[PDB]
């Protein structure tokens, strides 16, 4: 695919933690995804959660933050 809902991740395969959805929603927003919003509760806890994220920005993928 070319788009993805998902862990929006950084340097290196590590999610944002967030404190509020707006956090997540700019920074989803500003690397291409529709939206986006705080995940206090998912598949890797705490974290900003993307909808269509473009696949050249990294997701939280099975392994360690490093």
């Amino acid at each position: 695919n070319s788009v993805r809902d998902a862990y929006i991740a950084g340097p290196h395969n590590c999610v944002y933690e967030c404190a509020r959805n707006e956090y997540c929603n700019d920074l989803c927003t500003k690397n291409g995804a529709k939206s986006g919003y705080c995940q206090w509760v998912g598949k890797y806890g705490n974290g900003c959660w993307c909808i269509e994220l473009p696949d050249n920005v990294p997701i939280r993928v099975p392994g360690k933050c490093h």
